[PDB]
């Protein structure tokens, strides 16, 4: 599997501070859990040329690193060495509950960000739990409790199209071709579109944004380590958010 492209030592170099005693998630995010989880999504990091596979791994780790970052500008090893520091969304402003016939909010539960992709909203927890055969809609805390399930939610999100959004996977592997609406809106293949899929409503199409820049910094660092180009279209500053 992906262990051939990303070794334990490389993962540890990338996520240099995940086991820092200063990080709330210390000990939770393990290479073994990452590899185990990836087995359930066998085309992740095994699609296309070696160059593409490395870029996919860098893109996934880059985005998830931003979602979980403990970085600050003057941090040791730079802000892009502080991925995977957090497990739960810091200071959430709501329970992330939206109307959903299929995946209604479970009374008393909250769908704030958890795990590497900071999975949010009942309408993500619902179908993710269905795919993973666990009750994430009724027990969203599971994403912050079992390390393999945690990684699986992130990979699920990455691998799953949700129209009109393609999967992050299909974008980074070059399988996704933009529609006429996409090319008009400047949603072109690259890391920027991936940011848009993940959190574009809040981060994209509004000009320069430090969260978008942070996502790019991790991706650049990881592509450097893996020895691949990042490609272009890295930001979504001028991209209309997806529908
Ligand atoms: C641990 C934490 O609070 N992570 C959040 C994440 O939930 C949010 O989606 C992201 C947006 O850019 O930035 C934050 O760092
Ligand atoms: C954000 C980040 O770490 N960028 C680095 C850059 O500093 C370095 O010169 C290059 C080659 O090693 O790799 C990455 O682009
Ligand atoms: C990783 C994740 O859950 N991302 C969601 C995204 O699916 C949703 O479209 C958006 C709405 O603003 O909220 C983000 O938190």
């Amino acid at each position: 599997g992906i262990e051939k492209i990303i070794s334990r030592s490389m993962f540890d170099q990338m996520l240099k501070h995940r086991n820092n005693p200063a990080c709330p998630a210390k000990g939770f995010y393990t290479y073994d859990a990452f590899i185990a989880a990836a087995k359930s999504f066998p085309s992740f990091g095994t699609t296309g040329s070696t160059d593409v596979r490395k870029r996919e791994i860098a893109a996934f780790l880059g985005q998830t690193s931003h979602e979980t970052t403990g970085g600050w500008p003057s941090a040791p090893d730079g802000p892009y060495a502080w991925g995977y520091c957090f497990l739960k969304e810091r200071n959430p402003s709501s329970n992330y509950c939206a109307p959903s016939p299929r995946y209604p909010c479970a009374p008393g539960k909250s769908y704030y960000g958890r795990g590497p992709i900071q999975l949010s909203w009942n309408y993500n927890y619902g179908p993710c739990g269905e795919a993973l055969r666990v009750n994430l809609l009724g027990n969203p805390d599971l994403v912050a409790t079992d390390r393999v399930i945690s990684f699986k939610t992130a990979l699920w999100f990455w691998m799953t199209p949700q129209a009109p959004k393609p999967s992050c996977h299909d974008v980074i592997t070059g399988r996704w071709q933009p529609s006429a609406a996409d090319t008009a809106a400047g949603r072109l293949p690259g890391y920027g579109v991936i940011t848009n899929i993940i959190n574009g409503g809040l981060e994209c199409g509004k000009g320069p944004n430090p969260q978008v820049a942070d996502r790019i910094g991790f991706f650049r660092r990881y592509c450097g380590i893996l020895g691949v180009g990042t490609g272009n279209n890295l930001d979504c500053y001028n991209q209309r958010p997806f529908g």
